[PDB]
């Protein structure tokens, strides 16, 4: 097949293989609640194969960022049905990105609390976007029990995103958030059941997807990787295991699609974790028309998700289907609720009458 090719996702039937990849742009704001203008940027895509959202913390505890939407109130939930009623006014398909940062985040973002981690370890560098610059805060690591209470936030919020009449969820097990800390060993040194073994270090993130699965059934749930380990202090001493490890076990549940961003080169695991996997594989990270065409002729991935591509382009389908120029992205108007459609609604379409 090639990018403009049906394919069958868990119970949808995508026109095409072109996917919205998971974009955090912060129009939400302080309230937290999703508004008119993110439900029209979203419809503005949904000639999109998939379209999945922004990050979305299932909790306050998991915000890493000002003006990030939330997906733990009822009132969030309303302004939720807004961006589904535009995607499916417009015929499209939409997962929600559901999320925790776990330690990358500041106090600031947190009134005043730690972030919290598997471990007592900070990341390194400096907070995103935070003025003046500070380095991540070493976090505070959760007890067993509390780690049941992250899975407790993540069923709540598979839930919250169902009522908003989203077509299923995609965990944010990617760049080094609290999923992806748990998973690998350079940031996860516990000694309980979540520690010590790829199988314990793993079980949050399939404990989160199990809750996702009795929320939405496995055929309405995708899983987002990040097998390089290369964003926001990962590291594993056997990436090929681990993330072979998760791909095997979301195939043995039958899942909808497992995501990674992942630019290709000799080094890429995707191709034995899509093996793994043996369902959906959307690839993600640098492609191109060619390099999309080109992996899924070769069964190297089943549909190919664009990021930067989807921010300026919101007929990305119609631009690729006639090789027409792509808008260049505006990095300055990426993120920041202060910016509303600037950058944001705003970016040229093909039609002029
Ligand atoms: C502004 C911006 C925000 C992003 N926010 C998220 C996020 O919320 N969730 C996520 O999993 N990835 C996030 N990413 C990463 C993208 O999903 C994607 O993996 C990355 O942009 C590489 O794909 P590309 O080369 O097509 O842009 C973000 C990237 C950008 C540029």
């Amino acid at each position: 097949p090639n990018l403009f090719d049906p394919l069958r996702v868990g119970d949808l039937n995508l026109p095409n293989r072109v996917v919205m990849a998971p974009l955090t742009r912060l129009r939400a704001g302080p309230t937290h609640i999703p508004n008119a203008l993110m439900a029209e940027y979203y419809g503005q895509r949904a000639s999109a194969g998939l379209l999945i959202t922004e990050g979305v913390p299932v909790a306050p505890q998991g915000v890493g960022y000002a003006g990030v939407p939330g997906i733990w109130s009822k009132e969030q939930t309303e302004g939720w049905k807004q961006v589904t009623k535009a995607v499916h006014d417009k015929g499209g398909r939409i997962f929600m990105q559901i999320w925790h940062v776990g330690r990358i985040s500041d106090p600031e973002l947190l009134n005043g609390e730690l972030p919290i981690a598997p471990s007592a370890i900070a990341a390194k560098g400096h907070v995103s976007l935070l003025r003046p610059q500070r380095d991540y805060p070493t976090p505070r690591a959760l007890s067993t029990e509390e780690v049941a209470g992250v899975v407790e936030a993540f069923r709540q919020g598979a839930e919250n995103a169902q009522a908003a009449g989203f077509d299923g969820v995609q965990l944010h097990g990617a760049n080094g958030y609290l999923l992806d800390q748990f998973l690998q060993d350079g940031s996860n040194q516990r000694t309980d059941q979540y520690g010590g073994s790829i199988e314990n270090r793993a079980r949050l993130l399939l404990e989160a997807a199990d809750a996702a699965i009795s929320v939405w059934g496995a055929d309405r749930v995708g899983v987002h990787l990040a097998p390089r380990a290369d964003s926001h202090s990962m590291g594993d001493s056997n990436l090929a295991a681990t993330f072979g490890h998760v791909a095997k076990a979301l195939g043995e549940r039958k899942i909808g699609f497992v995501s990674a961003r992942e630019y290709e080169a000799a080094d890429s695991l995707g191709p034995d974790l899509k093996k793994a996997f043996g369902g959906v594989y959307i690839a993600n990270e640098k492609f191109d028309l060619a390099s999309a065409n080109a992996a899924i002729e070769a069964g190297k991935a089943d549909a190919i998700a664009f990021g930067k591509a989807y921010i300026a382009n919101p007929d990305l389908v119609e631009r690729l289907k006639a090789g027409a120029a792509l808008n260049t992205p505006d990095p300055a108007t990426f993120y920041g609720f202060e910016n509303g459609p600037r950058g944001y609604t705003d970016y040229p379409t093909l039609a002029q009458v």
